[PDB]
């Protein structure tokens, strides 16, 4: 019942911190989660949001969606078959994803069982006192107490949860959570949001829609994928349009009414309507703080609801730490994992280490995908006196033959033009996410543009474009865009 | 006429060097090649071997071959279509590849038209004297003179050429050159060699073979792809086999006869026999120096037939240089290109630079592919007292759904364990050629394993394996392997 470390949330950050504390430093660890395997009612479970209803099933389902392109594209390479016989069996895809996620759920069960002093507790974790975690049967603080856990240290790792805009008929709409378990592929679907989740799902629904199907993505502002490279944002918009996805920008649902056939009548603020079989809200995720009862030990949130932390993942309350999506910064699995490993290496390993939230490689499994690391040029141009942008757009030779001539590969390097230091790298095209990983290592090593251009290309690849760019396309000088320096 | 630079060979290295001398150093430049567009009779042409009958066409063809896997694998993700309707039309592939190669040919034509001080001459370059290149009708030095080109400086950039073993029936066999122009996909093909070309073509033929077809690869030694990571060699052997390619190791063709139907009868040294429609020899590539009449100016060759060069690509004759495969160092287009740029910067720039032939990222477009940069462990182990190998190997999740459970991804980092400096990175699996590029940049920056495992992963990717390896899988200590 006494534990060196109690962790609330057996997710990306929580398990990393948990398993490290146990196996690296022979410490004694409890991990609390509300569910041992994926799906309704709580969706997330043992393994966390990424494993159960995030990166893992998303990537398998985007891989599924990619065959719509491959099947078409194969004809340019001389592949012949009956196109009229091609059907996308959504039910098969979901069953396969379910089995893959369950095998991972069972994998972590093994991990807890085998591993000495690493114990899983089933239920809802909340804070009683600065050193006591109560495990309840339900999210209600009023529900029965399964356990009382004494803690030299408490780790909040409860992640995030979709935000549902409080509009009339929001009970007719779904989140990403429900998208993973639709029994049928929607013929018509509105994905609401211009972020990666809305974009990724629009690709998935687009590939698996029955005949006469239509995918509509709406975004409240003018250009999807805020925080990504602007060239890439414009290109992805075109490429999703080229693949039959309708992009409604400067548009936002006012309310939803169930028609009598079970379909959804969506009324926008502009006053436009659309009938769809599914409205998927992906407008934001917010930190899961409510159910922890933080007001019972005084842990400060930020003005955005996220648990306030210093660089070492420490709350105001000694011995209470917070990592991952609950901190409401970068909502990424490998950042959660990094924070967890750093916290345990600091607190239990006596090797203080802080997560670097700069120069983090990330991706959007849009079709085709984004891979990015470091600063977009607008952000750079505000911090550096002289910023150079190197840029190479090319229709990849295979996509001339494939018939997908809209699939332009985009490679941008943003540098500090004063010393040539690479500030950011932004890729759109097949392989972008794979290419960008080792770019992350390059940025950690303080790579200059000349370290890129002096490295010998691997040919033929899209990646070699990164080692072929010696001349800036344009510059920002004291925040001002211009073709040439004075 | 009189030129600052004459380049013999309008290929990867030759075009880089000539474009740079003309456009960057404002030199007057002549370039010579035997053909303006791809294919028979001389196969290479304006653009070089890579453009015409190497990297470019082979990658388009491997891309085509990849759909055999995609169509099958789609079914795990719920794609359904009439499998019995499925045909691999090799004719369309070849037609698509030809148009793509010809457009490159044409654009190089336009480059020569449009670039002032850069002249193309059609036909066969050879050295008359130390400042005179002669262009002739044919490879034969008795052939009619087309041009005589006075040159301050001469660059030899004629590349390499398939090696054919002098065996009975060699005339019934082809190289990669002819393979790019087969009118029909062979039902039965023997690829001869364990190198990237035999392996890459084995995959290409395997996807486009007509029903009840079979691809056989034979290799003299025990394990294909010498010079590659040993784990990767054994896995690529397994994964080729699992896709229905017959790997015959410790086997070499003794001779070839025609059966009555004109198929080829393969007599292996082991006595063994194989009946095939095509025998593709991919056993080596040798420098193309025979036709250059290098005796006329006494340019030093190796017994092999390569042009001997220092680190700056200088022959023993001042004002004459060799870059690319003709030097027989690293036979890769970007190395040829790098050598070409570095030479022009040395001669005309007085900015002396040598190509670094170490830590060069390269790929094999096997299915699945290889990406590699720097030393394999057995090499590293002979040079360094303590060598760490970090290894990650698994069936990627999507290949449990796809059915291709045989497709193990392999990521291995080799380090000097005394300081953690990365000596080599070896990848097998989808994306490997794309992952390894930026790894090349890392090794140029002397990355250590700590720089890899302190870098935050992109998830979910294969590449993040490179940033998840904290602890050696095993070591070499004074050349000895230690679990
Ligand atoms: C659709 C989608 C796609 C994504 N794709 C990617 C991607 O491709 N790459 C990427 O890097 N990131 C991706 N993410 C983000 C990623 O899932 C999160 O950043 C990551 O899971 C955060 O980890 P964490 O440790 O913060 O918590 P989580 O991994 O979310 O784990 C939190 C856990 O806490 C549990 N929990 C909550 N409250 C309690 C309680 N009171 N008591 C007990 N247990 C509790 C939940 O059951 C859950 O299992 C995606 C997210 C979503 C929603
Ligand atoms: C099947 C195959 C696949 C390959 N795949 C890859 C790959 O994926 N990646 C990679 O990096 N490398 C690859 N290579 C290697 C790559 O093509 C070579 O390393 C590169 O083309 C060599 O460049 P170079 O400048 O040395 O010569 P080349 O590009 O070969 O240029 C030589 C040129 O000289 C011409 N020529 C020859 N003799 C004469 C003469 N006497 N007068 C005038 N012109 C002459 C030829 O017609 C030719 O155009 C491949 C090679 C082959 C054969
Ligand atoms: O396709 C291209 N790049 C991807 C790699 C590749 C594939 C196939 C190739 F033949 C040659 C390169 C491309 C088009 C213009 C410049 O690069
Ligand atoms: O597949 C794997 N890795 C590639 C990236 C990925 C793709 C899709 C996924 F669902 C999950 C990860 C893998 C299997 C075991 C460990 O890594
Ligand atoms: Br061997
Ligand atoms: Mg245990
Ligand atoms: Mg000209």
């Amino acid at each position: 019942k006494a534990f060196d470390l109690v962790v609330i949330g057996a997710g990306s950050g929580g398990l990393e911190a948990g398993w490290n504390a146990a196996t690296l430093y022979g410490k004694r660890v409890a991990v609390v989660d509300v569910q041992t395997s994926h799906g309704p009612p709580f969706y997330a479970a043992l393994g966390g949001t990424c494993v159960n209803v995030g990166c893992v099933p998303k990537k398998l389902m985007v891989t599924g969606a990619q065959y719509m392109d491959h099947l078409r594209e194969s004809a340019g390479f001389g592949w012949e078959f009956d196109g009229s016989s091609v059907k996308a069996n959504w039910k098969k895809l979901i069953a396969a994803k379910n089995e893959a996620v369950l095998d991972i759920n069972k994998s972590y069960e093994g991990m807890f069982n085998d591993t000495e002093g690493l114990d899983f507790f089933l239920g809802w974790g909340s804070l009683e006192s600065k050193n006591v975690v109560v495990v309840r049967e339900t999210a209600d603080p009023k529900s029965a107490v399964k356990e009382r856990l004494q803690a030299d240290h408490i780790l909040l790792a409860t992640g995030s949860w979709p935000q549902m805009p409080a509009i009339p008929g929001i009970e007719h709409c779904i989140s990403s959570n429900e998208a993973f378990y639709l029994p049928e592929p929607p013929r018509r679907v509105l994905t609401v949001g211009g972020g990666f989740i809305s974009v990724e799902f629009a690709g998935i629904f687009n590939a698996y829609k029955p005949p006469g199907g239509k995918v509509t993505l709406c975004y409240r502002n003018n250009l999807i994928l805020r925080g990504f490279d602007e060239t890439i944002r414009e290109e992805v918009t075109k490429q999703l349009t080229a693949n039959g996805i309708e992009i409604m920008t400067n548009e936002n649902p006012a309310k939803v009414s169930l028609n009598t056939d079970g379909s959804k009548h969506v009324t926008f603020e502009s006053g436009k309507t659309l009938d769809v079989d599914v409205v998927m809200m992906a407008i934001g995720r917010i930190p899961r703080t409510n159910d922890l009862q933080l007001g019972n030990v005084g842990v400060k949130l930020t003005p955005k609801g996220g648990v306030q932390v210093d660089e070492f993942s420490r709350t105001n309350v000694p011995n209470i730490y917070a990592i991952g999506d609950i901190t409401d910064r970068l909502m990424l699995t490998p950042v959660a994992i990094n924070e967890g490993a750093a916290l345990v290496d600091t607190v239990f390993g006596n090797k203080p280490r802080k997560t670097d939230h700069t120069r983090v490689a990330s991706a959007v499994f849009s079709i085709p995908p984004i891979g990015t690391c470091g600063l977009i040029e607008e952000v750079a141009a505000k911090e550096f006196e002289k910023v150079a942008v190197y840029m190479s757009s090319f229709t990849p030779l295979m996509h001339n033959i494939s018939g997908s001539k809209y699939k332009k590969f985009v490679a941008k390097i943003v540098t500090n033009h004063s010393d040539g230091t690479v500030l950011g790298v932004h890729l759109l095209g097949d392989g972008a996410p794979e290419i960008i990983q080792a770019v992350g290592v390059c940025l950690r090593l303080n790579a200059k543009i000349s370290d890129f251009y002096n490295t010998i290309g691997v040919h033929p690849t899209s990646a070699e474009e990164l080692c072929s760019m010696r001349t800036p396309s344009y510059y920002y000088v004291k925040g001002e865009k211009m073709e040439k320096l004075p």
